[PDB]
């Protein structure tokens, strides 16, 4: 408990922690409800304990910019430790300090405007596979699971954008890594001292059978992101090369299909926005013209729909940085070892910044009203040197999928559609019941 | 084993490590013999594994200066992690990086030339208690255990030099902390991942009964080193104050009596040096004059005796620094996490630097021959910003004890004297059998 007197000493308010457990019993309603409740109880700053780990939550936009941007390289360089990872310690999202800096610098030129412009005529293929597979499940009066057909699409994109492997994600044969994307973490906070125990037993969060399903696949491409790695600080090792491919597969698959599912739920439960977005798509792309890089960046209402959905459902929920040494940001002492946390979900739904924050209103992001939005309150991709490096790629992939789908189909709520949607009362930001909707062909 | 291929990759030679154990089975002859053997087998540089921890030994004087002095603050700032320590993490010899820098800067003015000059007329008291207690055990024909009566003296000095507590160390009553100075570490190298487990069970290397024998004693002196702490970077906390007192007690007690025991063994087994040193003491201090600060610094042969003994018996044996990031010192790549080690015992007995290194010859340190001695080969107190901060104090205390003792007594080997002396085939640099000698009154 000796560390549970930290916030009491610093005069920082917060819920009283129980011995050993801290405040983790409050996660029984999920991180999000616990964050919004503390935001209401304690105000701009509060602390709690993930077991013995003190966590200081900050909501001041200036203080948030200081942590994420101004003092990132010096004090707030790394995220909360995560284990056991095995060789995934060399992953960019996990790597720390100097190893992270080397990985970030040599992986940043992967998501430039030029590299993304090269991937657009390639992603267009699986948009048609997405429509034709949707055409089958839609031509029959059978409600459709979005994250299934969206997940099949998201799989198709990430294998080719970074490597070159092309598969219709209903081939169902030799190289689906569904084994890769296939509660013990509750003990990570109670037993973070057991991370060193498990890191010597080869225990990873995914088994060694999967992380060799692709480890060999990388070597056969001695014969895109895979290319750019062997093309390029000390050069990329062959195993580091492997670890970043894994990070991109998780990111490009789980985030894409999940956000697209939240988007289509919003359009179905708001028929006006769906019709308005369908009008804009028909105007920029008449005769169902194929979307391109520049035409995707021309659709303003499409971007307003995407941003507003990301406000309601920020899949990260929280942004975190480890305070690597004593600091005093914006007039507040922060001792070493404290985990600094930014409650993105809570700030995205704060009534003090958003009128009717529970309502889905894309007009918040109109160029008339977008200016009234603080970039350090709305942070769906983070901020600063450790923001989402695949942000521009993620937006481009999702919009290309929406354009081609809304060009051919309309979406209505079915009898089994969960309205209003329940968020997963568990850890990662997902819905409780999967999203199902009726699909009609235009 | 995955880390056991490190030195094989780097082309660095060394003994082949067994799985899990590494090369720790070779410590069965002690660190010293293993170091000297590797020095002979592999030359200037070699590596081995304390379990899964790679340890690179360097013997090049330039490379040693680079580690200890030139690149100390930047790369080689901390020692090998030590556990479990409890609150002793705040101890200066244990503390790391910025916390160490703050502790070093605010504790350095304790061992100045001026502060040491103030402690000399106080240490002179227990030199007489040392003689009178020696006078009893010497007036009777009963061989004497040095580390007993030296340990009683060393205890007397450290309590007063830093606090003000005066005790005849044969009072045997209320405040002897023999409980403080009262094989499980073999598992520290095989289970360094268990250090985080034990650090939450309040398990220290000394029990909580002892580390509260003095924790309360510090507070009663709200009512010397204890004074200088409350007098003084953020100021010294009250518990940090406590932790450095503990470090000084261990250092000032165990090192002092052990070195003095090795010294008196050398003088007894070399009657010429003992007579020559007794002559010099009688010349600087005629009529058995009391030794002072300046008169102690005038005796050259006394310093030659002390330095040569420290060459044969460097109680640290090894100097270590943790490589905190990839470096290339003197043209050799050193990857992050590697523990850099300097085998002081091996270098002090290297025939390539010392003619007849096993022989006790104080004339190596005559001002005629001292110049031929490399300060990065002979490092009894370390070097650089993390050298022994109590070096000047340790030399002064031991010399004041030797002067007063050699002024009144001569020392002859007894029937039970271990000749030649056997070093403890175990961990810390001690003799196997305790040192006993005959004592005659002058
Ligand atoms: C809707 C889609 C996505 C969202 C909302 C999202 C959001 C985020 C957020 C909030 C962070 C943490 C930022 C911070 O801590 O300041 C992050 C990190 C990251 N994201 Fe994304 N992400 C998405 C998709 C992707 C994709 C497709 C990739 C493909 C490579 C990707 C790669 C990464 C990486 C590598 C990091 C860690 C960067 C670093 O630590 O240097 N993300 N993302
Ligand atoms: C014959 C007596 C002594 C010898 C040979 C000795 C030797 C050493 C050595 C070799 C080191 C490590 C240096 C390095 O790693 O570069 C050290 C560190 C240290 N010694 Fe001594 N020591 C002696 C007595 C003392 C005494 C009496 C004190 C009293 C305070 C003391 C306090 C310290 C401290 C605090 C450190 C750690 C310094 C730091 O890490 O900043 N030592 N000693
Ligand atoms: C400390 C705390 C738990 C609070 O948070 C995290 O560490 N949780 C994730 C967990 S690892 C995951 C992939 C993985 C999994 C096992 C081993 C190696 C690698 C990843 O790499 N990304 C997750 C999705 C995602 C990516 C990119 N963009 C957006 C979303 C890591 C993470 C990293 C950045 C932001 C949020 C979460
Ligand atoms: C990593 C490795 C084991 C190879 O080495 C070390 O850590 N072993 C010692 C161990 S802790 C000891 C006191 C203590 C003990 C338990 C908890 C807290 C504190 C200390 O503080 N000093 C030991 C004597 C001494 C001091 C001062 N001067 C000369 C000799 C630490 C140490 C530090 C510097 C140099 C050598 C050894």
């Amino acid at each position: 408990t000796h560390s549970h007197g930290l916030f009491k000493k610093l005069g920082i308010p917060g819920p009283t922690p129980l011995p050993f457990l801290g405040n983790i019993l409050s996660y029984h309603k999920g991180f999000c409800m616990f964050d919004m409740e503390c935001h209401k109880k304690y105000g701009k700053v509060w602390g709690f304990y993930d077991g013995q780990q003190p966590v200081l939550a900050i909501t001041d936009p200036d203080m948030i910019k200081t942590v994420l941007v101004k003092e990132c390289y010096s004090v707030f360089t790394n995220r909360r430790p995560f284990g056991p990872v095995g060789f995934m310690k060399s992953a960019i999202s996990i790597a720390e300090d100097e190893e992270w800096k080397r990985l970030r610098s040599l992986l940043s030129p992967t998501f430039t405007s030029g590299k993304l412009k090269e991937m657009v005529p390639i992603i267009a293929q699986y948009g048609d596979v997405l429509v034709r597979n949707l055409r089958r499940e839609a031509e029959t009066g059978k409600p459709v699971t979005l994250k299934d057909v969206f997940g099949a699409y998201s799989m198709d994109v990430i294998t080719s954008t970074s490597f070159g492997v092309n598969i219709d994600s209903l081939n169902n044969p030799q190289d689906p890594f569904v084994e890769n994307t296939k509660p013990f973490f509750l003990s990570i906070t109670v037993f973070p001292f057991l991370i060193p125990i498990l890191e010597v037993l080869n225990i990873c969060v995914f088994p060694r059978e999967v992380t060799n399903f692709l480890r060999k696949s990388v070597k056969r491409m001695k014969e895109d992101f895979l290319q750019l790695m062997i093309d390029s600080h000390k050069a990329l090792s062959d195993l580091e090369l492997v670890a970043q491919s894994i990070i991109f597969i998780f990111a490009g698959y789980e985030t894409t299909s999940s956000v697209l599912s939240f988007i289509m739920y919003e359009l179905a439960t708001h028929p006006d926005v769906q019709q308005k977005l369908q009008e804009e798509i028909d105007a920029v792309l008449p005769n169902k013209a194929p979307p391109t890089y520049d035409t995707v960046l021309q659709m303003e209402y499409l971007d307003m729909v995407v941003n507003e959905t990301l406000r309601l459902f920020p899949i990260a929920m929280r942004l975190e940085r480890v305070c690597k040494k004593d600091v005093e940001i914006n007039g507040m002492f922060i001792p070493k070892g404290v985990v600094v946390m930014i409650p993105s979900y809570a700030l995205h739904r704060d009534p003090k910044y958003w009128t009717e924050p529970e309502k889905f209103l894309p007009e918040r992001f109109s160029k008339k009203n977008k200016d009234n939005i603080d970039p350090y309150i709305y942070t769906p991709f983070g901020s600063g040197p450790r923001n989402c490096i695949g942000m521009r790629f993620a937006l481009m992939n999702m919009k290309l999928a929406l354009i081609r789908v809304l060009q051919n189909f309309s979406f209505k709520p079915c009898k089994e559609t969960q309205i209003p949607l329940k968020l997963s009362l568990g850890g990662l930001l997902q819905p409780e019941k999967p999203v199902v909707l009726k699909v009609e062909s235009r």
